[PDB]
């Protein structure tokens, strides 16, 4: 998607994975 929102979500998911 042109919107960075979805890639950002993925990045946040990886961030949430960082425990």
């Amino acid at each position: 998607p042109m919107a960075k929102l979805l890639p950002r979500i993925k990045k946040k998911i990886l961030a949430a994975a960082f425990k």
